[PDB]
DNA sequence: CTCTTTTTTCTCG
DNA sequence: GCGAGAAACAAAGA
């Protein structure tokens, strides 16, 4: 998933677990719990989930007045509430079981984690791993983004996916965002000019923003009922039209990731 | 059969 | 510092 997928997962967790209080937790993959699963499982048996925040990509659980479990669903990390007698599933790794129900964590690629984190621990995690802003108006300065850009002979695309300049773009939205902006992926960042900043700047906020409202992009649990895929403008479209008058999507590679855009629209 | 393709972190030169 | 490439892993497609 990427931001908007993980904020849509969250709604729906805030609004069915919290207030539940756990009652045991289950690994069939304790590898993926990097903190120690014996100690999570020691530490939050028989505590209650008091809320669900996000942060970029990460979902913050937040258990006991003293610990969160900061949770990547990195590319295909799965959530559901199942029933207490439901069967397991092949990729099934973790479970909260709660008295009524159960929280329970797929994942096929096993690349997801868990972190188990202090309270007053949250904030400095954030900073270690330097995650940009939030992709707000009131969070996402224009200003130090410019700046940033400016100083910088890194390509737009993988600087944009670096998580640092702003969080929350994936591979699917970074596309779509350079799309909207007509700016080319490969595009040394200190070239862009001002107007064409604002732009991006502006695009990132209104694409992950219409996707949060759109309740996320469901591509093939938790987040399913998604409608931005109907949105997309790129991705994933090799060799459809633009709309652009005949233009039709081309895919390259762009430092190890699959990148689709329209060169028409996007050149340098 | 082989090869490529689909978030973060790590190694190498 | 940088970029390239690969690793973690599983499954699907050419
Ligand atoms: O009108 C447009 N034409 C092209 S080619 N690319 C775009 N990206 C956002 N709007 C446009």
């Amino acid at each position: 998933p990427e931001l908007p997928e993980v904020e849509t997962v969250r709604r729906e967790l805030e609004k069915r677990i919290v207030g539940q209080k756990i009652i045991s937790i289950e690994a069939t993959y304790p590898r993926m719990v990097l903190t120690g699963f014996e100690q999570l499982k020691k530490e939050l048996t028989g505590k209650t989930i008091q809320g669900i925040s996000r942060r970029g990509k990460y979902l913050i659980f937040e258990i006991g007045d003293d610990f969160r479990l900061i949770s990547h669903l990195r590319m295909e990390g799965k959530y559901r509430l199942a029933t207490l007698d439901a069967p397991r599933e092949k990729h099934d790794h973790l479970t909260m079981k709660f008295a009524d129900g159960q929280l329970i964590y797929a994942d096929v690629r096993k690349f997801g984690t868990w972190e188990l984190i202090s309270t007053d621990q949250v904030l400095p995690y954030f900073l270690k791993k330097k995650i940009g802003p939030e992709p707000t108006y009131e969070d996402f300065d224009e200003k130090l983004f410019r700046e940033k850009l400016r100083k910088s002979t890194k390509k737009i695309k993988p600087y944009l996916l670096e998580q640092t300049l702003v969080a929350g773009l994936g591979n699917i939205y970074v596309d779509e965002v350079l799309w909207l902006a007509k700016i080319h992926p490969e595009k040394e960042t200190n070239q862009l000019i001002e107007s064409s900043i604002h732009l991006l700047h502006d695009s990132i906020i209104e694409i992950l923003q219409k996707a949060i409202k759109l309740g996320g992009s469901s591509i093939r649990a938790l987040g399913s009922t998604g409608k931005m895929q109907n949105e997309l403008q790129v991705y994933g479209k090799t060799g459809e039209k633009c709309s652009r008058c005949g233009a039709e999507i081309q895919k390259i590679k762009v430092a190890g990731r699959g990148t689709h855009f329209c060169p028409v629209c996007q050149q340098k």
